[PDB]
């Protein structure tokens, strides 16, 4: 089962399941061995009903598409739909939470608030929205105008892009016509232009999705800045993580899916239920988190992590995990079906995101509350139907200290340098203490053996003074790993990091380091880390392409992982990828994507499967930037 | 080549293309074969990076995705992506035109105007803008407004749904949650919900598909709306098809693609540079159609249709098309590799649609009359190389009346009744004069022998005496064959039919009869159906599942074409498609699109590809309309 994961809580959960005949994830992918080489090459078209058309890698015909379509086209347009279709994801999120602080502010949710003000205003000034003499209910119900509005055309472009990068880098993309119109109006463009019989030119289509990708950014950033002011903006927090956060005298709820309108309420609302939990004998109810909602309510609240991506159906086999509640995206369909074997009650809420076989409550921020103690008493029946059930908690679990937002990184700095915070992360990069920073976003994929990659590159990189931040399921694996506890700084991090991470630490009261890797949030909260970036471009007075900042999905999964990717080259960064994305059936869309794109935005794919040679990759970009600075490396 | 196409003057121009070494559509079709059976019925997934996900139809493993997707999700996620697909392409053309509109009367492109100002102040009048006392630009601007503010939610629903369908149906759709909220809302939304680990019930992804067809449909009706207040709407125009309206002696230019804003001013300003065409030896500029943009300046200006659909290639294997003018969609991208072998220049319009060795002509509504010019010149150029050259133009066509719109076809019925004009109609069905009503719409597609099953069916029809009405390449392809020729009624109509054809013709001082199909016209164009069959439906106090009307994709292609089939069965119609969509692979998907989806709007889809058997299924739900109205049948 090592084969399979990393995570030993994981591999005693894939004993058992083996042992009861569950199938699991990667049950269904042996299964489906070997894959199709022409999906997997990206050579494959369905865009119309003259196909199934295919193309060899090579040898003889087919060579082309029934229309016409080459080699290049064939998988450019594949790649702009899976950016397409991670927008759509993102500004679905974005755009509930929109919805959200809109009726609040109506007086329509008296569930939800203005919890972070200073963040609205702050936002309302990024926007250009006046502040002086409104009422906080006006300014936000400007925000949430606003958010609406980027949506589509306007007489402004997609300001959630225009006003979070620094005017340089809006110059570049505008100069390559880069600059998003309108959100949900680039995924019908890209959808329009790679129908059949419309664009047919490699370059093109890629500009198309690199312009796409920045709508996609657009989206994580609104998602970021709405849910922070509605539900606060993280600061530091002490929690655990794997299974080993269940607890077999509670109720335990996952919450799993994304967005925190409506974690962040069963997580108020399960407290003031506990008397009624402890009465159908529990000892409280147990909230613990799944994938990105639960960083969001682990990042606010400290809610322990129980597991992430691909290990999900883990935590059901405990046996012990009485209710998931899913909003939406990355939640495994397989969950509606094992949920009969394990007992546990799987419950969607939202109207676009339904699995046959589980139980439906609509979810209306509208009565948010009322919904959630629905959703919540069907969990506590369904701890009262376990009474006396053996379960298979594996005893494992890690510490985790997270909580590490743009504002709360600024902060901390600011212990060291009060009127310039930026200042002492950039002098430890000039003196070598720092080598560079790198990013590890996105997904676990079944095809990795889970956290794999993100843990051998992550430990090369740390030896050599990388300062690491994480969001998604790499911090989920970094976390449940131990990356996240500063008792294992002195194991992980070089002389010159350990040296930084503990000198912060002891200004910000700590005895201590900051942990090895920061965690910056859920996936939306990517959009933290470009916060942070363009910060550090600005206070330099350079454009992102010249700081020595890497991205790494190292094990992706997703089409929004795809787009981050995207965005990630688009905005400048060398952005390594640790899985086989659906292009090396084109060779010039190949060298467009890790070489020319170079020369349009500075940043380039890497594309490396083995983790070791991924990392030197990744080593090499940072000191390829410090070079560029004129610094040792 | 009779397999391939029953065009006598596509058999021929295949013959030239076989002596010459050059490949066609159906050569790189032959290539395919045989064609993946995954992909054929559906059972195909690339959703994310752990896929290509594949289901065996009937046997062993693998019977699930990797994420635990069934069958069932897999084939309804699919279908919904095309859906979307189709609605944007359908975005695209319609927002074009809004933006045009807008300019026009902002004074930004003065090659622009209001052209049916009557038009104009009726669709105001439906989309409730007061007109009374207001200047026609600013009642103008005010449509165009609207029409953009459809793409997005709002206060109110897509109106270009609500206000053209009869209250009692909008009625039925709301009550299913079926009405748009934005189009590209929708789109965007599919996409999200059919991500990876979203949406996974079958009946909830179907119905988030109905409701998108419906954002097609509203960008079908928007698109004619607009191009008909901006090129006036069709009436009775007598032309003719096929590749024997090409010139030897002329400068052939073939517009090629979809949008009005481009055709119309290639024809005008061709007109205004017949003295240049002459000085370099030609006897003018001859402008033909191919596709829907074809269809769009024959509706409007009898400008010859060159051919359609999947036989365009064929135009450029004479010798004598000088020029093919493209804007987005259905063009194969072939087109720009034959030219090198033909001599044709083909040139690109628009920035979302290029092609790899096309010449590229940025054409800007605010510039039109000059890049209409300079891509004429490059036209004029290109026959001038051709002196001398022999070319090989068959010597075919026929005579093709259209210009049927739906305010053609009232004007025409209201000469036997003046101020109940739809009555003659439905005087005729009640008494068995007309059966019922078939809308054939939609593409060729290579596996059908070319027309093969649009000519079969509507013969069947005709002679049961089912009025026929077409658009698209539908219309392309009974045009092709005679079927738009009055002189055919004899040989093709049903007693009863040619008594109304010969009654109304007649009545419009004909001294013959209407044409044995009505040209209703582009694939937008559908919308002109929808107006005429609501306006029965209100007539007659009855919902459009009550009336005894059907359609036939025939010969479907294009996502386009999925998305109309889908509205048409949304908006209560039986609708058949001759060719195989990818849903074989899911039972329970398939009863939902061919049985239970009447229990919800009252239209459901005809799968059968043997034309035959298509007539007799297509008479039959006529005849039963007939029947749930008590009329004999
Ligand atoms: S769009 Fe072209 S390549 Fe794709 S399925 Fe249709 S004919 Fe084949
Ligand atoms: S979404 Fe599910 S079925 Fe589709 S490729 Fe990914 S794992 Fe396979
Ligand atoms: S041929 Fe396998 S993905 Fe299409
Ligand atoms: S396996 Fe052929 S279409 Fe995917
Ligand atoms: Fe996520
Ligand atoms: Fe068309």
């Amino acid at each position: 089962q090592n084969l399979k994961s990393t995570d030993r809580a994981v591999q005693q959960m894939l004993d058992k399941a083996k042992r009861e005949g569950i199938q699991t994830v990667w049950d269904r992918y042996e299964a489906m061995k070997p894959q199709c080489g022409f999906g997997e090459t990206g050579l494959c078209c369905r865009h119309c009903l003259q196909g199934p058309c295919r193309i060899n890698p090579f040898g003889d015909e087919p060579k082309v598409g029934i229309c016409g379509a080459t080699a290049e086209v064939i998988v450019a347009r594949g790649l702009d739909r899976s950016i397409a279709a991670g927008a759509a994801g993102h500004s679905g999120h974005a755009k509930h939470l929109a919805h959200t602080l809109k009726k609040a502010v109506q007086g329509k949710a008296a569930s939800y608030m203005i919890k972070d003000r200073t963040k609205l205003h702050s936002i309302a000034k990024r926007l250009g929205i006046p502040t002086e003499g409104q009422k906080d209910e006006d300014i936000a119900l400007e925000v949430a105008k606003a958010a609406l509005a980027d949506f589509h055309e306007k007489d402004t472009p997609v300001l959630w892009v225009t006003t979070v990068l620094p005017p340089s880098r809006v110059k570049v993309l505008s100069a390559h016509g880069l600059i998003p119109a309108g959100i949900d109006h680039e995924i019908a463009e890209i959808m329009h232009r790679t129908s059949m019989g419309c664009d047919a030119d490699a370059q093109n289509l890629l500009l198309g999705g690199l312009r796409c990708s920045l709508a996609d950014l657009a989206g994580c950033y609104m998602g970021t800045d709405l849910a922070d002011i509605l539900f606060g903006t993280p600061a530091p927090v002490v929690t655990e993580s794997n299974l080993g956060v269940l607890k077999a005298d509670a109720v335990n709820v996952a919450v799993h899916g994304h967005n925190p309108v409506l974690s962040d309420i069963i997580v108020s609302v399960s407290k003031e239920m506990e008397n009624e939990a402890r009465a159908a004998g529990a000892t409280g109810i147990n909230v613990v988190g799944i994938c990105c909602t639960g960083n969001e309510v682990l990042m606010r609240h400290g809610i322990p992590a129980c597991t992430h991506s691909v290990s999900q159906e883990m935590a059901m086999i405990t046996g012990a995990l009485d209710a998931m509640i899913l909003d939406y995206q990355c939640i495994q369909p397989s969950v509606a079906t094992i949920a009969e074997c394990t007992g546990t009650t799987v419950i969607t809420t939202m109207e676009m995101s339904k699995i046959t076989g589980a139980t439906h409550v609509n979810f209306a921020e509208e009565a948010a509350v009322e919904n959630a103690k629905q959703i919540l008493r069907l969990a506590i029946d369904t701890f009262k139907r376990r009474k006396g059930k053996p379960v298979e908690i594996p005893n494992i679990k890690t510490k985790v200290v997270a909580g590490f937002s743009t504002e709360a990184i600024i902060n901390a700095l600011s212990k060291l340098n009060a009127n310039d915070p930026l200042k002492p992360l950039i002098d430890n990069v000039v003196n070598g203490n720092i080598r560079g920073v790198c990013l590890f976003a996105g997904c676990n994929n079944v095809k990795v053996p889970q956290d794999q990659n993100f843990t051998t590159i992550a430990r090369k990189l740390l030896k050599q003074n990388v300062l690491v931040v994480a969001t998604g399921c790499g911090a989920g694996a970094l976390m449940r790993h131990g990356f996240m506890d500063p008792a294992n700084v002195d194991e992980l991090c070089g002389d010159g990091l350990k040296a930084v991470l503990t000198a912060i630490g002891e200004a910000n009261g700590l005895g201590g380091p900051l942990p090895p890797v920061l965690h910056m949030g859920s996936c939306v909260d990517n959009s933290r880390a470009v916060a942070l970036v363009a910060a550090l471009a600005n206070r330099l007075g350079v454009d992102l392409d010249r700081l020595p900042v890497v991205a790494s999905a190292a094990e992706a999964m997703h089409e929004k992982a795809v787009a981050i990717g995207t965005w990630a080259v688009t905005i400048g960064l060398p952005t390594h990828i640790g899985v086989l994305p659906p292009i090396t059936g084109s060779l010039p869309v190949t060298q467009i994507l890790t070489s020319s794109v170079k020369d349009i935005t500075g940043g380039y794919f890497i594309v490396e499967l083995d983790p070791e040679t991924a990392a030197d990759k990744l080593l090499a970009a940072i000191n390829e930037r410090r070079a560029g600075l004129g610094l040792p490396w």
